């Protein structure tokens, strides 16, 4: 996808491909789905 457009508000991401840029969730390079 478009790295993790789902936000880590509550303290962590529920994808574990994405990473807590809080409040918002990214992706650590990995491959994009």
């Amino acid at each position: 996808g478009g790295g993790c457009g789902e936000t880590c508000v509550g303290g962590t991401c529920n994808t574990p491909g994405c990473t807590c840029s809080w409040p918002v969730c990214t992706r650590n390079g990995l491959p994009v789905t």
